[PDB]
Protein backbone atom coordinates (compact mmCIF):
# COMPACT_ATOMS: atom_id res chain seq x y z
CA UNK A 1 0.00 0.00 0.00
CA UNK A 2 0.90 3.85 -0.36
CA UNK A 3 2.01 6.03 2.32
CA UNK A 4 -0.09 8.71 -0.20
CA UNK A 5 -1.85 9.43 -3.04
CA UNK A 6 -1.84 12.75 -4.35
CA UNK A 7 -4.48 14.98 -6.33
CA UNK A 8 -2.13 17.87 -7.85
CA UNK A 9 -3.39 20.28 -5.56
CA UNK A 10 -0.68 22.22 -3.67
CA UNK A 11 -0.02 22.38 -0.34
CA UNK A 12 -0.88 25.87 0.57
CA UNK A 13 0.51 28.24 2.78
CA UNK A 14 -1.95 29.93 5.25
CA UNK A 15 0.28 33.29 5.75
CA UNK A 16 3.20 34.60 4.54
CA UNK A 17 6.48 32.57 4.53
CA UNK A 18 10.17 34.07 5.25
CA UNK A 19 12.49 31.85 3.46
CA UNK A 20 15.73 34.81 4.28
CA UNK A 21 17.20 35.31 7.86
CA UNK A 22 15.53 38.30 9.10
CA UNK A 23 18.26 41.00 10.27
CA UNK A 24 17.93 43.37 13.14
CA UNK A 25 20.42 45.74 15.06
CA UNK A 26 21.22 42.82 17.52
CA UNK A 27 21.80 40.17 14.55
CA UNK A 28 25.76 40.85 13.56
CA UNK A 29 26.58 40.38 17.54
CA UNK A 30 25.62 36.73 17.30
CA UNK A 31 25.72 36.02 13.48
CA UNK A 32 27.63 37.35 10.46
CA UNK A 33 27.11 34.03 7.99
CA UNK A 34 23.50 35.23 7.66
CA UNK A 35 23.15 33.42 4.02
CA UNK A 36 24.01 30.06 5.64
CA UNK A 37 20.98 30.18 7.99
CA UNK A 38 17.23 29.58 6.13
CA UNK A 39 13.78 28.42 6.93
CA UNK A 40 11.66 26.01 5.35
CA UNK A 41 8.15 26.85 3.23
CA UNK A 42 5.64 25.53 1.20
CA UNK A 43 7.59 25.56 -2.28
CA UNK A 44 9.21 22.98 -1.61
CA UNK A 45 6.43 20.39 -0.33
CA UNK A 46 6.88 19.18 -3.55
CA UNK A 47 10.03 17.80 -3.16
CA UNK A 48 8.93 16.26 0.78
CA UNK A 49 6.17 14.72 -1.11
CA UNK A 50 8.14 12.76 -3.62
CA UNK A 51 10.82 11.35 -0.81
CA UNK A 52 7.37 10.31 1.67
CA UNK A 53 5.23 8.82 -0.99
CA UNK A 54 6.20 5.16 -1.25
CA UNK A 55 5.02 1.44 -1.12
CA UNK A 56 5.29 -0.45 1.81
CA UNK A 57 5.53 -4.28 2.82
CA UNK A 58 5.14 -6.29 5.31
CA UNK A 59 6.56 -9.96 6.87
CA UNK A 60 5.38 -10.42 10.42
CA UNK A 61 7.13 -13.66 12.09
CA UNK A 62 6.59 -15.32 15.18
CA UNK A 63 9.65 -12.83 16.66
CA UNK A 64 6.90 -10.02 16.24
CA UNK A 65 3.84 -11.59 17.23
CA UNK A 66 5.78 -12.76 20.67
CA UNK A 67 6.96 -9.33 21.69
CA UNK A 68 3.73 -8.22 20.87
CA UNK A 69 1.96 -10.16 23.14
CA UNK A 70 4.44 -9.74 25.83
CA UNK A 71 3.43 -5.96 25.68
CA UNK A 72 -0.13 -6.57 25.63
CA UNK A 73 0.07 -8.52 29.18
CA UNK A 74 1.97 -5.72 30.39
CA UNK A 75 -0.84 -2.88 28.93
CA UNK A 76 -3.36 -5.46 30.57
CA UNK A 77 -2.59 -4.18 34.16
CA UNK A 78 -3.13 -0.50 33.20
CA UNK A 79 -6.28 1.05 34.00
CA UNK A 80 -6.86 4.63 32.15
CA UNK A 81 -9.57 7.01 32.63
CA UNK A 82 -11.52 9.34 30.22
CA UNK A 83 -10.80 13.16 31.03
CA UNK A 84 -13.41 15.29 31.40
CA UNK A 85 -14.58 17.71 28.57
CA UNK A 86 -12.98 20.99 30.76
CA UNK A 87 -9.86 18.66 31.33
CA UNK A 88 -9.37 18.48 27.87
CA UNK A 89 -9.98 22.05 27.46
CA UNK A 90 -7.21 22.71 29.86
CA UNK A 91 -4.56 21.01 28.15
CA UNK A 92 -5.58 23.08 25.22
CA UNK A 93 -2.10 25.28 23.92
CA UNK A 94 -3.30 29.05 24.23
CA UNK A 95 -2.55 29.56 20.39
CA UNK A 96 -3.70 26.06 19.15
CA UNK A 97 -4.92 26.51 15.61
CA UNK A 98 -8.47 27.58 15.43
CA UNK A 99 -12.01 25.57 14.48
CA UNK A 100 -13.52 25.59 11.25
CA UNK A 101 -16.63 25.58 13.17
CA UNK A 102 -16.31 29.19 14.60
CA UNK A 103 -14.53 28.96 17.82
CA UNK A 104 -10.27 28.99 18.68
CA UNK A 105 -8.47 27.66 21.42
CA UNK A 106 -8.92 30.60 24.06
CA UNK A 107 -12.93 29.60 23.72
CA UNK A 108 -11.96 26.22 24.37
CA UNK A 109 -9.67 27.31 27.47
CA UNK A 110 -12.60 29.25 28.72
CA UNK A 111 -14.88 26.59 28.65
CA UNK A 112 -17.02 29.29 26.61
CA UNK A 113 -21.08 27.56 25.34
CA UNK A 114 -20.43 27.26 21.63
CA UNK A 115 -17.06 25.70 22.30
CA UNK A 116 -18.20 23.34 24.86
CA UNK A 117 -21.48 22.24 22.82
CA UNK A 118 -19.37 20.92 19.59
CA UNK A 119 -17.15 19.30 22.03
CA UNK A 120 -19.96 17.14 22.69
CA UNK A 121 -21.27 17.05 19.41
CA UNK A 122 -17.77 15.97 18.14
CA UNK A 123 -17.51 13.58 20.68
CA UNK A 124 -20.97 11.62 20.31
CA UNK A 125 -20.49 11.61 16.57
CA UNK A 126 -17.27 9.18 17.62
CA UNK A 127 -19.70 6.91 19.51
CA UNK A 128 -22.32 6.60 16.81
CA UNK A 129 -19.93 6.33 13.87
CA UNK A 130 -17.43 4.18 13.74
CA UNK A 131 -16.72 4.18 9.73
CA UNK A 132 -16.52 7.81 8.47
CA UNK A 133 -13.14 9.64 7.76
CA UNK A 134 -12.38 12.46 9.78
CA UNK A 135 -10.68 15.55 7.68
CA UNK A 136 -7.27 16.11 8.11
CA UNK A 137 -5.20 19.83 7.28
CA UNK A 138 -2.31 19.13 5.55
CA UNK A 139 0.70 21.84 5.81
CA UNK A 140 4.30 22.72 5.07
CA UNK A 141 6.23 23.24 8.39
CA UNK A 142 8.37 26.66 8.48
CA UNK A 143 11.43 25.53 10.55
CA UNK A 144 15.20 27.13 10.44
CA UNK A 145 18.42 25.22 9.50
CA UNK A 146 22.08 25.26 8.58
CA UNK A 147 22.80 24.95 5.17
CA UNK A 148 24.18 21.43 4.15
CA UNK A 149 19.06 22.90 2.04
CA UNK A 150 16.42 20.42 3.07
CA UNK A 151 12.23 19.95 1.88
CA UNK A 152 9.36 21.31 4.32
CA UNK A 153 8.36 18.80 6.42
CA UNK A 154 4.82 18.24 6.70
CA UNK A 155 2.31 18.20 9.17
CA UNK A 156 -1.32 16.65 8.98
CA UNK A 157 -3.91 17.27 11.93
CA UNK A 158 -7.49 17.58 12.32
CA UNK A 159 -9.59 19.43 13.84
CA UNK A 160 -9.84 21.60 17.16
CA UNK A 161 -12.63 20.31 18.08
CA UNK A 162 -11.69 16.72 17.09
CA UNK A 163 -8.13 17.20 19.11
CA UNK A 164 -10.09 18.03 22.35
CA UNK A 165 -12.10 15.03 22.09
CA UNK A 166 -8.95 12.89 21.17
CA UNK A 167 -7.51 14.63 24.90
CA UNK A 168 -10.72 13.15 26.04
CA UNK A 169 -10.45 9.17 24.95
CA UNK A 170 -6.48 8.84 25.15
CA UNK A 171 -4.64 11.75 27.06
CA UNK A 172 -4.23 9.02 29.91
CA UNK A 173 -3.75 6.02 28.38
CA UNK A 174 -0.80 7.68 25.97
CA UNK A 175 0.43 9.23 29.50
CA UNK A 176 0.67 6.16 31.34
CA UNK A 177 0.50 3.40 28.49
CA UNK A 178 4.01 3.61 27.18
CA UNK A 179 6.54 3.41 30.74
CA UNK A 180 4.50 0.03 31.44
CA UNK A 181 4.98 -1.51 28.18
CA UNK A 182 8.43 -0.17 27.86
CA UNK A 183 9.68 0.41 31.21
CA UNK A 184 13.02 1.77 31.31
CA UNK A 185 13.21 1.81 27.81
CA UNK A 186 10.64 4.52 27.43
CA UNK A 187 12.91 7.53 26.88
CA UNK A 188 10.18 10.10 27.56
CA UNK A 189 9.53 9.55 31.13
CA UNK A 190 13.85 10.83 32.16
CA UNK A 191 14.72 14.10 32.46
CA UNK A 192 18.16 15.14 31.24
CA UNK A 193 20.01 14.21 34.13
CA UNK A 194 17.71 10.93 34.90
CA UNK A 195 18.17 10.10 31.32
CA UNK A 196 22.81 10.83 31.86
CA UNK A 197 22.38 8.59 34.70
CA UNK A 198 20.20 5.65 32.67
CA UNK A 199 22.81 5.13 30.02
CA UNK A 200 25.79 5.49 31.65
CA UNK A 201 24.64 2.63 34.01
CA UNK A 202 23.18 0.70 31.24
CA UNK A 203 26.52 1.16 29.60
CA UNK A 204 28.34 -0.15 32.89
CA UNK A 205 25.47 -3.39 33.76
CA UNK A 206 27.42 -4.72 30.36
CA UNK A 207 30.28 -7.07 30.75
CA UNK A 208 31.48 -5.87 27.21
CA UNK A 209 29.28 -3.05 26.03
CA UNK A 210 28.43 -2.23 22.60
CA UNK A 211 25.84 -0.09 21.27
CA UNK A 212 24.07 1.93 18.13
CA UNK A 213 21.46 4.36 17.05
CA UNK A 214 18.90 2.98 14.61
CA UNK A 215 17.11 6.02 12.67
CA UNK A 216 14.23 4.73 10.29
CA UNK A 217 13.92 6.51 6.94
CA UNK A 218 10.66 8.75 7.08
CA UNK A 219 9.29 6.69 10.09
CA UNK A 220 5.87 7.95 9.49
CA UNK A 221 5.42 7.03 5.93
CA UNK A 222 6.75 3.50 6.79
CA UNK A 223 3.85 2.63 9.46
CA UNK A 224 1.75 0.86 8.07
CA UNK A 225 -2.79 0.13 8.57
CA UNK A 226 -1.21 -3.46 10.27
CA UNK A 227 0.99 -0.98 12.69
CA UNK A 228 -1.35 1.64 13.19
CA UNK A 229 -4.15 -1.07 14.25
CA UNK A 230 -1.70 -3.06 16.33
CA UNK A 231 -1.35 0.17 18.51
CA UNK A 232 -4.98 0.06 19.06
CA UNK A 233 -5.04 -3.37 20.02
CA UNK A 234 -2.41 -2.85 23.07
CA UNK A 235 -5.00 0.48 23.85
CA UNK A 236 -7.55 -1.85 24.29
CA UNK A 237 -5.77 -3.93 26.52
CA UNK A 238 -6.28 -1.36 29.05
CA UNK A 239 -8.84 -1.59 32.14
CA UNK A 240 -10.78 1.21 30.21
CA UNK A 241 -14.23 2.62 30.69
CA UNK A 242 -16.26 1.31 27.37
CA UNK A 243 -17.51 4.61 26.35
CA UNK A 244 -13.44 5.16 26.03
CA UNK A 245 -13.07 1.84 24.23
CA UNK A 246 -15.63 3.14 21.13
CA UNK A 247 -14.33 6.33 21.19
CA UNK A 248 -10.57 5.16 20.46
CA UNK A 249 -12.30 2.41 17.88
CA UNK A 250 -13.97 5.41 16.21
CA UNK A 251 -10.62 7.58 16.23
CA UNK A 252 -8.26 4.32 14.72
CA UNK A 253 -10.91 3.87 12.46
CA UNK A 254 -11.57 7.33 11.14
CA UNK A 255 -8.82 9.46 11.87
CA UNK A 256 -5.30 6.87 12.81
CA UNK A 257 -5.39 4.56 10.32
CA UNK A 258 -5.67 7.07 7.54
CA UNK A 259 -8.10 9.84 5.73
CA UNK A 260 -8.55 12.81 3.49
CA UNK A 261 -5.69 15.76 2.97
CA UNK A 262 -7.37 19.22 2.53
CA UNK A 263 -4.94 22.40 2.23
CA UNK A 264 -5.20 25.31 3.91
CA UNK A 265 -7.69 26.39 0.78
CA UNK A 266 -9.79 23.87 1.61
CA UNK A 267 -8.78 21.54 -1.85
CA UNK A 268 -8.29 17.93 -1.40
CA UNK A 269 -5.10 16.98 -1.86
CA UNK A 270 -5.23 13.41 -1.58
CA UNK A 271 -5.00 10.66 0.92
CA UNK A 272 -3.10 9.27 3.57
CA UNK A 273 -2.25 5.75 4.38
CA UNK A 274 -0.01 6.20 6.97
CA UNK A 275 0.97 7.91 10.28
CA UNK A 276 -0.45 11.70 10.74
CA UNK A 277 2.07 13.76 12.18
CA UNK A 278 -0.36 15.65 14.22
CA UNK A 279 -2.54 13.64 16.24
CA UNK A 280 -2.53 12.83 19.76
CA UNK A 281 -1.04 9.18 19.55
CA UNK A 282 1.66 10.49 17.24
CA UNK A 283 3.94 10.19 19.98
CA UNK A 284 2.92 7.17 21.81
CA UNK A 285 2.64 5.40 18.86
CA UNK A 286 5.71 5.87 17.17
CA UNK A 287 7.57 4.59 20.61
CA UNK A 288 4.86 1.36 20.87
CA UNK A 289 5.55 0.59 17.44
CA UNK A 290 9.53 1.16 17.19
CA UNK A 291 10.17 -0.86 20.27
CA UNK A 292 7.77 -3.69 19.34
CA UNK A 293 10.01 -3.66 15.81
CA UNK A 294 12.99 -3.57 17.33
CA UNK A 295 12.90 -6.03 20.33
CA UNK A 296 11.60 -8.35 17.26
CA UNK A 297 14.76 -7.44 15.38
CA UNK A 298 17.12 -7.79 18.12
CA UNK A 299 15.90 -11.53 18.93
CA UNK A 300 16.10 -12.45 15.12
CA UNK A 301 19.69 -11.05 15.53
CA UNK A 302 20.14 -12.94 18.75
CA UNK A 303 21.49 -9.72 20.32
CA UNK A 304 22.63 -10.87 23.94
CA UNK A 305 21.10 -9.15 27.26
CA UNK A 306 19.87 -5.92 24.92
CA UNK A 307 18.92 -2.72 26.83
CA UNK A 308 16.75 -0.65 24.32
CA UNK A 309 15.89 2.69 24.74
CA UNK A 310 13.03 4.50 22.73
CA UNK A 311 11.58 7.77 22.13
CA UNK A 312 9.17 7.99 18.98
CA UNK A 313 11.03 6.55 15.95
CA UNK A 314 14.45 7.32 18.08
CA UNK A 315 16.37 4.22 18.89
CA UNK A 316 19.48 2.77 20.84
CA UNK A 317 19.97 -0.54 21.97
CA UNK A 318 23.00 -0.99 24.16
CA UNK A 319 24.12 -5.17 24.63
CA UNK A 320 26.68 -7.64 25.57
CA UNK A 321 29.46 -7.84 22.98
CA UNK A 322 30.43 -10.95 20.92
CA UNK A 323 33.21 -9.60 19.44
CA UNK A 324 33.88 -6.93 16.55
CA UNK A 325 33.09 -8.99 13.55
CA UNK A 326 30.42 -10.67 15.18
CA UNK A 327 28.51 -7.84 15.99
CA UNK A 328 28.90 -5.99 13.11
CA UNK A 329 27.78 -9.40 11.34
CA UNK A 330 24.41 -8.92 13.93
CA UNK A 331 23.67 -5.29 13.31
CA UNK A 332 22.60 -6.47 9.61
CA UNK A 333 20.75 -9.38 10.78
CA UNK A 334 18.73 -6.84 12.81
CA UNK A 335 18.31 -4.20 9.98
CA UNK A 336 16.81 -7.34 7.92
CA UNK A 337 14.52 -7.89 9.90
CA UNK A 338 13.72 -4.22 10.70
CA UNK A 339 13.00 -3.94 7.30
CA UNK A 340 11.04 -6.75 6.67
CA UNK A 341 9.02 -5.11 9.30
CA UNK A 342 8.87 -1.86 6.87
CA UNK A 343 11.18 0.05 8.93
CA UNK A 344 14.83 0.06 6.61
CA UNK A 345 17.39 2.78 7.88
CA UNK A 346 18.53 5.66 6.33
CA UNK A 347 21.95 5.09 7.40
CA UNK A 348 22.85 1.06 7.83
CA UNK A 349 23.85 1.26 11.95
CA UNK A 350 27.04 1.27 12.99
CA UNK A 351 28.35 -0.68 16.53
CA UNK A 352 30.05 1.61 18.96
CA UNK A 353 32.42 0.49 21.93
CA UNK A 354 32.54 3.96 23.61
CA UNK A 355 29.26 5.60 24.80
CA UNK A 356 29.79 9.20 23.77
CA UNK A 357 30.08 7.91 20.35
CA UNK A 358 26.40 6.82 19.85
CA UNK A 359 23.86 9.87 18.47
CA UNK A 360 20.45 9.77 19.21
CA UNK A 361 17.87 12.54 19.12
CA UNK A 362 20.53 14.54 17.92
CA UNK A 363 22.08 14.06 20.84
CA UNK A 364 25.19 12.34 22.53
CA UNK A 365 26.44 12.06 26.17
CA UNK A 366 29.79 14.08 27.12
CA UNK A 367 31.86 14.38 30.07
CA UNK A 368 32.78 17.69 32.10
CA UNK A 369 33.89 17.99 35.43
CA UNK A 370 32.07 19.91 38.95
CA UNK A 371 33.67 22.17 41.13
CA UNK A 372 35.92 19.75 43.19
CA UNK A 373 37.05 17.80 39.53
CA UNK A 374 34.69 14.82 39.52
CA UNK A 375 33.67 13.41 36.40
CA UNK A 376 29.77 14.44 35.91
CA UNK A 377 27.78 13.12 32.15
CA UNK A 378 25.60 15.49 30.40
CA UNK A 379 23.87 15.51 27.00
CA UNK A 380 25.11 17.73 24.30
CA UNK A 381 24.51 18.35 21.10
CA UNK A 382 26.17 19.82 17.64
CA UNK A 383 24.89 23.40 18.21
CA UNK A 384 24.42 24.35 14.66
CA UNK A 385 20.59 24.37 14.22
CA UNK A 386 20.20 25.78 18.35
CA UNK A 387 22.40 29.00 16.93
CA UNK A 388 20.55 29.43 13.53
CA UNK A 389 17.66 29.17 15.49
CA UNK A 390 18.53 31.66 17.76
CA UNK A 391 19.65 34.14 15.34
CA UNK A 392 16.42 34.21 13.28
CA UNK A 393 14.47 34.38 17.19
CA UNK A 394 17.03 37.71 18.26
CA UNK A 395 15.18 39.43 15.02
CA UNK A 396 11.92 37.76 14.15
CA UNK A 397 9.29 36.94 17.42
CA UNK A 398 8.50 33.58 16.64
CA UNK A 399 5.40 30.75 18.13
CA UNK A 400 8.13 28.84 20.14
CA UNK A 401 10.97 29.95 21.50
CA UNK A 402 13.58 26.95 20.92
CA UNK A 403 16.62 29.54 22.41
CA UNK A 404 14.59 28.92 25.94
CA UNK A 405 14.18 25.21 25.40
CA UNK A 406 17.26 24.68 24.30
CA UNK A 407 18.78 26.84 27.24
CA UNK A 408 16.31 24.49 29.47
CA UNK A 409 17.48 21.16 27.86
CA UNK A 410 21.41 21.51 27.30
CA UNK A 411 22.34 23.72 30.28
CA UNK A 412 24.55 21.89 31.10
CA UNK A 413 26.26 22.50 28.04
CA UNK A 414 29.49 24.95 27.34
CA UNK A 415 27.76 26.50 24.24
CA UNK A 416 23.97 27.20 25.65
CA UNK A 417 25.53 28.56 28.82
CA UNK A 418 28.73 30.58 27.31
CA UNK A 419 26.35 31.73 24.14
CA UNK A 420 22.49 31.50 24.77
CA UNK A 421 22.35 32.18 28.24
CA UNK A 422 24.55 35.44 27.61
CA UNK A 423 23.22 36.89 24.48
CA UNK A 424 19.47 36.24 25.30
CA UNK A 425 19.89 37.65 28.87
CA UNK A 426 21.38 40.81 27.66
CA UNK A 427 18.28 40.97 25.11
CA UNK A 428 15.65 40.62 28.00
CA UNK A 429 17.41 43.12 30.16
CA UNK A 430 17.68 45.36 27.65
CA UNK A 431 13.81 45.33 27.18
CA UNK A 432 13.17 44.99 30.62
CA UNK A 433 11.04 41.59 29.84
CA UNK A 434 12.92 38.98 32.21
CA UNK A 435 9.53 38.60 33.98
CA UNK A 436 7.37 37.77 30.96
CA UNK A 437 6.67 34.81 30.15
CA UNK A 438 7.58 33.00 26.95
CA UNK A 439 5.82 29.76 25.02
CA UNK A 440 8.43 26.88 24.47
CA UNK A 441 7.98 23.20 23.97
CA UNK A 442 9.71 20.62 26.01
CA UNK A 443 8.93 16.87 24.33
CA UNK A 444 7.37 18.17 22.19
CA UNK A 445 4.93 19.65 24.76
CA UNK A 446 4.55 23.31 25.07
CA UNK A 447 5.21 25.31 28.22
CA UNK A 448 4.54 28.95 29.58
CA UNK A 449 8.14 29.91 31.19
CA UNK A 450 9.42 32.86 32.91
CA UNK A 451 13.06 33.49 31.83
CA UNK A 452 14.08 34.35 35.78
CA UNK A 453 12.66 30.66 36.72
CA UNK A 454 15.61 29.28 35.13
CA UNK A 455 17.61 28.68 37.64
CA UNK A 456 15.49 26.66 39.73
CA UNK A 457 13.84 24.56 36.76
CA UNK A 458 17.65 23.56 35.78
CA UNK A 459 18.86 22.09 39.09
CA UNK A 460 15.33 20.38 39.13
CA UNK A 461 16.14 18.74 35.73
CA UNK A 462 20.07 18.79 36.31
CA UNK A 463 21.41 19.46 39.46
CA UNK A 464 23.04 21.95 40.99
CA UNK A 465 26.34 20.75 39.22
CA UNK A 466 25.01 22.07 35.94
CA UNK A 467 26.16 25.66 37.40
CA UNK A 468 30.03 24.37 38.22
CA UNK A 469 30.92 22.33 35.49
CA UNK A 470 34.32 23.04 33.86
CA UNK A 471 37.29 21.31 31.78
CA UNK A 472 34.93 20.25 28.82
CA UNK A 473 36.28 17.51 26.67
CA UNK A 474 38.55 18.63 23.58
CA UNK A 475 36.21 17.30 21.68
CA UNK A 476 33.30 18.82 22.73
CA UNK A 477 35.08 22.44 22.75
CA UNK A 478 36.47 21.47 18.97
CA UNK A 479 32.84 20.64 17.51
CA UNK A 480 31.52 24.06 19.03
CA UNK A 481 34.74 26.24 18.19
CA UNK A 482 34.38 24.99 14.79
CA UNK A 483 30.53 25.66 14.78
CA UNK A 484 31.04 29.29 15.62
CA UNK A 485 33.79 29.81 12.90
CA UNK A 486 31.35 28.07 10.76
CA UNK A 487 28.11 30.33 11.40
CA UNK A 488 31.11 33.57 11.63
CA UNK A 489 29.61 33.62 15.72
CA UNK A 490 32.43 35.42 17.74
CA UNK A 491 34.64 33.09 19.69
CA UNK A 492 34.03 31.83 22.98
CA UNK A 493 36.28 34.21 24.40
CA UNK A 494 34.50 37.39 23.41
CA UNK A 495 31.18 35.77 25.06
CA UNK A 496 32.71 35.31 28.73
CA UNK A 497 33.64 38.93 27.91
CA UNK A 498 30.34 39.68 27.72
CA UNK A 499 28.80 37.42 30.51
CA UNK A 500 30.57 39.45 33.32
CA UNK A 501 28.42 42.05 32.05
CA UNK A 502 25.42 40.66 32.02
CA UNK A 503 26.21 39.23 35.06
CA UNK A 504 27.01 42.44 36.40
CA UNK A 505 23.92 43.47 34.95
CA UNK A 506 21.43 41.35 36.72
CA UNK A 507 23.41 41.73 40.46
CA UNK A 508 22.44 44.97 39.94
CA UNK A 509 18.95 44.95 39.38
CA UNK A 510 18.41 42.10 42.99
CA UNK A 511 15.73 39.98 43.74
CA UNK A 512 15.47 36.79 40.94
CA UNK A 513 17.46 39.03 38.39
CA UNK A 514 20.76 38.63 40.48
CA UNK A 515 19.82 35.54 40.98
CA UNK A 516 19.77 34.48 37.56
CA UNK A 517 22.96 36.45 37.62
CA UNK A 518 24.74 34.24 40.21
CA UNK A 519 23.63 30.73 39.11
CA UNK A 520 23.51 31.23 35.08
CA UNK A 521 26.65 33.42 34.93
CA UNK A 522 28.95 32.08 37.86
CA UNK A 523 31.45 30.54 35.02
CA UNK A 524 32.37 33.09 33.78
CA UNK A 525 33.96 35.30 36.70
CA UNK A 526 37.54 34.15 37.71
CA UNK A 527 36.74 33.60 41.76
CA UNK A 528 33.56 31.55 42.34
CA UNK A 529 31.09 32.19 44.69
CA UNK A 530 29.54 29.85 46.60
CA UNK A 531 26.46 28.27 45.10
CA UNK A 532 23.53 26.33 47.28
CA UNK A 533 20.05 24.93 46.85
CA UNK A 534 8.22 14.18 32.03
CA UNK A 535 6.21 12.28 29.09
CA UNK A 536 6.25 12.97 25.10
CA UNK A 537 3.59 14.41 23.15
CA UNK A 538 5.42 15.42 20.15
CA UNK A 539 2.41 17.40 17.49
CA UNK A 540 -0.03 15.93 20.24
CA UNK A 541 -1.42 19.79 20.78
CA UNK A 542 -0.73 19.66 24.90
CA UNK A 543 0.02 22.63 27.08
CA UNK A 544 1.64 22.99 30.69
CA UNK A 545 1.91 26.20 32.55
C1 LIG B 1 16.37 6.91 22.38
N1 LIG B 1 17.16 8.11 22.63
C2 LIG B 1 17.00 8.87 23.72
O1 LIG B 1 16.17 8.62 24.57
C3 LIG B 1 17.87 10.07 23.85
C4 LIG B 1 19.36 10.23 23.75
C5 LIG B 1 20.45 9.25 23.58
C6 LIG B 1 20.28 7.91 23.92
C7 LIG B 1 21.34 7.02 23.78
C8 LIG B 1 22.57 7.47 23.33
F1 LIG B 1 23.60 6.61 23.20
C9 LIG B 1 22.75 8.81 23.01
C10 LIG B 1 21.69 9.70 23.15
O2 LIG B 1 19.54 11.57 23.93
C11 LIG B 1 18.40 12.21 24.09
C12 LIG B 1 18.29 13.57 24.29
C13 LIG B 1 17.03 14.15 24.46
N2 LIG B 1 17.09 15.57 24.62
C14 LIG B 1 16.05 16.29 23.82
C15 LIG B 1 16.71 17.26 22.84
C16 LIG B 1 15.77 17.81 21.76
O3 LIG B 1 14.65 16.97 21.46
B1 LIG B 1 13.42 17.71 21.40
O4 LIG B 1 12.56 17.62 20.13
C17 LIG B 1 13.79 19.06 21.90
C18 LIG B 1 12.97 20.16 22.15
C19 LIG B 1 13.56 21.33 22.62
C20 LIG B 1 14.94 21.39 22.83
C21 LIG B 1 15.74 20.27 22.58
C22 LIG B 1 15.13 19.11 22.11
S1 LIG B 1 17.25 15.98 26.19
C23 LIG B 1 16.10 17.05 26.70
O5 LIG B 1 18.54 16.59 26.30
O6 LIG B 1 17.23 14.84 27.06
C24 LIG B 1 15.87 13.33 24.42
C25 LIG B 1 14.50 13.91 24.60
C26 LIG B 1 13.32 13.00 24.97
C27 LIG B 1 13.47 13.52 23.54
C28 LIG B 1 16.01 11.94 24.22
C29 LIG B 1 17.29 11.42 24.06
Amino acid sequence: SMSYTWTGALITPCAAEESKLPINALSNSLLRHHNMVYATTSRSAGQRQKKVTFDRLQVLDDHYRDVLKEMKAKASTVKAKLLSVEEACKLTPPHSAKSKYGYGAKDVRNLSSRAVNHIHSVWKDLLEDTVTPIDTTIMAKNEVFCVQRKPARLIVFPDLGVRVCEKMALYDVVSTLPQVVMGSSYGFQYSPGQRVEFLVNTWKSKKNPMGFSYDTRCFDSTVTENDIRVEESIYQCCDLAPEARQAIKSLTERLYIGGPLTNSKGQNCGYRRCRASGVLTTSCGNTLTCYLKASAACRAAKLQDCTMLVYGDDLVVICESAGTQEDAASLRVFTEAMTRYSAPPGDPPQPEYDLELITSCSSNVSVAHDASGKRVYYLTRDPTTPLARAAWETARHTPVNSWLGNIIMYAPTLWARMILMTHFFSILLAQEQLEKALDCQIYGACYSIEPLDLPQIIERLHGLSAFSLHSYSPGEINRVASCLRKLGVPPLRVWRHRARSVRARLLSQGGRAATCGKYLFNWAVKTKLKLTPVAGYSGGDIYHS
